[PDB]
């Protein structure tokens, strides 16, 4: 019974294979068939590419040599190699054109996801072209999906000798017979066939899934869209910033490329951005998720004054100056939507670009307030609910679990009667006391935000919302202002608080605004739908946030 | 008695003046004498500047205003404004020509630290530019300096308004003689000058330091060249990364760009490199400054293979791999000298160019060994001394303080007889009880570390130097190898251990070298001469890192 899949890189995980490449240079330089693919070989285990397989050599100390083995393979075929005739051009091009096999990468992480072990064996080099970076982001793209990468040059041992198959086996602490290995080199499927493991050749990916599953008992093809990658958070990079003697702020932290910073709403966590963080860094960005203040790692002052949006902006800022960050694209949900807009509002030198998820820009009505418009508008009676300190500190303290149980829920699932909290005395009143858990979340990360919230509970994460008048007199500072710089604005079809048609009005105050609109999408929005955020999101980074 | 200085920023610490550039393009489109400068100020203390420096606008809002102001000025002046005549071209080159009046930031820097109290008081704007970065960076760079920034746009309020000269004594906590106030413009000076502040007209910079330095009784004029900036723990960005269940790494970061990884040597921390890492951030570089495995807040197991160049190098892979990166420069000295050296023999792909002071590259002799070339140099006899678990332990934590304060000392100041250390039985049988404090160092630098090493001890850092033959036959596998990525090696004249000479070969195995030497320059580089270090680094980083 198998409990272990292996996968071989170039022509299982990686398409199209470098090998392919040396054919079809021969035959669009018209060369005799087979001479690149046999000066490559040349030597078996005596030569340069068993001496760069092993790590005994680099790639750019091989180029030479076979170079050298092309050559005394024309004159042996009675025949010349072209003038403009580059083995690093072929090799450098073949590189850059071989991409992730996703399919064969999803089945490799719907196995894991079953109990399986998984492993990548593969033949390689030390790579040291000046365009190495390349292949070690493809690199470093697949191996984190997998519990093990066997590299031969690491190694100091290659395929198909029969060490590295002893070597693979002894890694995943597995008999051959519970070992499946796939690979697209006959020659290299042998000694696993040899030691009793199951086998498959790869030549249409289609095909070797199809053997796959009907060797694993597990549905691999036609599968069901699968979700983003998640974050395990004690593989997360955690950073910790001073902001001010009472204030430290959390963050997680992935990627290279443009600063963008991730704000949550509330009662959330960095965790609510756990499909976005590994996401957005695959797509050129470094992501700060931070823990806002009042939540996780981040301090809880008790201060209601410590929650108003101008102490809030100027800690963000201070935040940006600690880490020598002359600027930050600002992605907000909920409450930290409705602070991205006033860091652009009072911050744009800082603020690279501002997106908001379900918050609307909401400008100060001079001549009404924000109490008034609340009370208007009964699906904002909780706001009113939140206003008396320790009130909706009791209720959602009492169990953690139930809390974030009914809370994080889909627009269908829903238990709370928003309409009338204040009069029903409560957010949960008609709730169970064990809420069934929503199809948007496991039992795994609601028990994540149960020890977050254990810390300092919800004083602070409550007192974002007792600051109306304080917000109130500093927003109409701002009345004569307009947001002039790249700017999203998603709305979620469902949300029934953050209803999308709050959103009509936002072009008088930001005429450039870009939009993007989630069908089906409730409140928590990361996580309802978040392959449609990262797509919304990566595409708006792309085009506007260079 | 005087205790508080502040500084105008356009024409005091920016040069040249942005109005400086309205004159300027008077001039070169012979336009009216200051036709310019008076659509600029049109409507005084009610016109769109005004708005613009009290917050009410942003540039953007204001561009517009200025172009309606020139035109109506030219139309009363009988005049025309060239066809290609643009604000907004006038002002981006104006904001991106101004630099940091770095003597003017000098004198700053030494009133504040003989006790002043210093603040930068400015007229400006929220600039939403697509090209506000620029000053964005400016910003950033220079508000660091100061204990305070009073920008008009985010006060409301401006000079010469009496309020904001009421709110800048109250920001200060000081009685107007205590304060001298410096500004190029006199309109500005006034109303200082009427509450009683010693007050500056800034001309040219000398003579303005000729003022400052005769009311302040303090050298700022013909000073001693100045250390770079160097660092407060407390004030940095600190990041946790697990590596491994045991093993979590420590690290401090600090700006933007590509990521370049500082590794220390013996027995150090990450700020050995507090030098540098203000420098490199401000060079455009993200710096990530370690506490390597044994130091500070990483780990510090106890085993001896727990320190062995191969584990070594594989948990930094790790560190990458967790962080998101696919590349790092890495830049070690002494022991991380030696491990970057690895890192580019091991893992190329990983290390976009490898740089090391003091520590050449040294390839194991295949028919010696290590611990045979250490005897046949009496200098590495110390090596031997760290060789048996326990001894060296006992004499560098008996009294730390005393420890690095023996140790950290410039090559003349030196109090350790390095030929027999075994034979002595330790490196401090001939230093004083209570050495003196080298001019390298301050008691607060020494204590820094003394705090640091109370965690783990001296063990962990010790076992780098335990692992001999592990690393000798690691090492081995590499004698094919070549270093082919861009590599810069750094000597240090005074180093009477990692001696220059003992670089000569280098070329040999790296053969693209490039060099750097720092002349009466000790074993601890990156403190005895900090901004030969910084210029070395940076030049090579501009030119061969990207
Ligand atoms: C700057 C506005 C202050 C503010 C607004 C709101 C609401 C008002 C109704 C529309 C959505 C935001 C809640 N809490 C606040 O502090
Ligand atoms: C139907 C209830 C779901 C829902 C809740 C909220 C609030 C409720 C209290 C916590 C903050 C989100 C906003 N929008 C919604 O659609
Ligand atoms: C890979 C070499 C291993 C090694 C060398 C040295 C010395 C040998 C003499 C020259 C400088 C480095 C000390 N400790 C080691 O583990
Ligand atoms: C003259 C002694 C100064 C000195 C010490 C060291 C060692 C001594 C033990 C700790 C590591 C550095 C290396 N090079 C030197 O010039």
């Amino acid at each position: 019974t198998l409990r272990a899949a292996v996968f071989d890189l170039d022509g299982v995980l990686a398409l199209p294979a470098v090998f392919g490449v040396l054919g079809r240079t021969e035959e669009a330089l018209a060369l005799p068939r087979g001479l690149l693919n046999d000066a490559f070989q040349k030597g078996g285990p005596e030569g340069a590419t068993t001496r760069l397989m092993k790590g005994e050599i680099t790639l750019s100390q091989w180029i030479p040599l076979m170079e050298e083995n092309c050559r005394k393979c024309s004159e042996t075929a009675k025949v010349c190699l072209p003038k403009n005739f580059s083995i690093k051009e072929i090799f450098d091009k073949a590189i850059s054109a071989r991409k992730i096999n996703r399919p064969m990468l999803q089945a490799a992480l719907m196995l894991r996801k079953k109990g399986f072990t998984t492993a990548i064996l593969t033949n390689t080099w030390l790579d040291d072209r000046a365009e190495r970076d390349g292949l070690a982001q493809l690199m470093c793209e697949l191996k984190m999906h997998f519990d093990f990468l066997i590299e031969s040059c690491q190694v100091g041992m290659v395929k198909p000798e029969p060490q590295i198959y002893k070597f693979l086996l002894d890694t995943l602490k597995a008999s051959p017979s519970e070992v499946v290995f796939l690979d697209d080199i006959g020659a290299n499927l042998k000694p696993a066939r040899d030691l009793g493991m199951v086998t498959i050749l790869v030549q249409d990916t289609d095909t070797a899934l199809k053997e796959l599953e009907k060797v694993t008992g597990i549905q691999l093809l036609n599968t069901p869209a699968p979700l983003p990658t998640s974050c395990n958070p004690s593989d997360m990079s955690h950073g910790y910033v001073t902001v001010k003697p009472r204030v430290r702020l959390h963050f997680v932290e992935l990627g290279s490329g443009p600063a963008v910073c991730l704000c949550h709403g509330f009662p959330e966590s960095w965790y609510s951005w756990r499909y976005q963080i590994p996401a957005l860094a695959q797509a050129g960005y470094r992501v700060l998720a931070m823990d806002m203040k009042g939540y996780g790692e981040s301090s809880a002052p008790p201060e209601i004054e410590e929650y108003c949006m101008e102490v809030l902006c100027k800690e963000m800022v201070t935040f940006l100056d600690k880490l020598g960050l002359s600027q930050a694209v600002f992605i907000g949900h909920d409450w930290g939507g409705m602070l991205v807009w006033y860091m652009a509002l009072f911050y744009p030198e800082r603020v690279r670009a501002v997106a908001s998820l379900n918050t609307p820009f909401i400008p100060a009505n001079p001549n009404m307030s924000p109490l008034e418009s609340i009370k208007a508008n009964p699906v904002f009676d909780y706001q009113l609910y939140f206003q008396e300190p320790g009130v909706a500190e009791a209720e959602l303290e009492q169990n953690l679990s139930r809390t974030f149980k009914s809370l994080f829920r889909a627009s269908d699932e829903s238990v709370l009667s928003m309409h009338k909290v204040c009069e029903a005395g409560g957010l949960f009143v008609n709730s169970p006391e064990e809420p069934s858990l929503s199809r948007m979340v496991t039992e795994e990360e609601i028990q994540f935000y149960v020890q977050q919230f254990k810390k300092s509970g919800f004083r602070g994460p409550l007192n974002w919302y007792r600051n109306m008048e304080r917000n109130w007199k500093w927003a109409c500072k701002s009345l004569g202002r307009k947001i002039l710089i790249p700017a999203l604005m998603v709305t979620a079809e469902k949300d029934f608080v953050l209803v999308p048609q709050m959103s009509q009005h936002m072009e008088d105050w930001i005429p450039h605004l870009k939009r993007g609109h989630i069908e089906d999408c409730g409140h928590w929005t990361q996580m309802d739908k978040p392959t449609e955020v990262n797509q919304i999101l990566i595409k708006w980074l792309d085009s506007d946030a260079r």
